[PDB]
């Protein structure tokens, strides 16, 4: 649905880097607790992201939190969006791949990478944020389309815009230094 999709991607984001999270298991479910400042949060680990991190304390990790439900409880319940912070300190962006936004009618620009390890959850969200804010995505019936992220080795990561990023993928991450270009087509 247009409004239910525009609603989801208009939700605020809690993004913090260089934090510490505690991983554990509860009933076959794997979680990662993260408490930054006063906001307490529990991240759900699925498919991929669950094995990437070890049980117990995990230091030097970055977090991209988005509350799934609409319930107004204090704690944040998010899925995926956990990556490893950069191995070194960069004072500038690491990579600035080309970003095309075709409402097919093309607009040139770049996507600014500040992370070695970036989760699909972040890209998916940040790209659609831009599409909605400035190109009327999920407004006036404009709901179809596809995101194509091309790497230096030629592999591509495709994300259908007619639906929310499938959960099992929110935990995946890609080498932010190898991203060649990003294409956002709406139709």
């Amino acid at each position: 649905s247009e409004s239910e999709l525009k609603h989801y991607y208009n939700k605020p984001i809690l993004e913090r880097k260089n934090v510490t999270g505690f991983k554990y298991t509860d009933e076959g479910k794997h979680y990662l607790e993260v408490t930054v400042g006063q906001q307490h949060s529990r991240i759900t680990l699925l498919g991929s992201d669950k094995d990437k991190f070890k049980d117990g304390e995990n230091s030097n990790i970055d977090v991209f939190i988005l509350r799934e439900g609409d319930s107004r409880q204090a704690t944040n319940y998010s899925i995926g969006g956990v990556t490893k912070s950069n191995s070194v300190q960069y004072i500038d962006y690491i990579n600035t791949p080309i970003l095309e936004i075709k409402k097919d009618d093309v607009l040139k620009d770049f996507y600014y990478i500040s992370k070695e390890d970036i989760s699909l959850k972040e890209l998916d969200y940040r790209l659609r944020e831009r599409a909605i804010k400035q190109h009327g995505l999920y407004s006036n019936g404009l709901k179809q389309g596809q995101i194509t992220i091309t790497m230096n080795d030629g592999t591509t990561h495709t994300i259908d815009l007619s639906q929310k990023l499938e959960k099992e993928r929110m935990g995946e991450s890609i080498d932010g230094t190898k991203i060649n270009k990003i294409l956002v087509e709406m139709k």
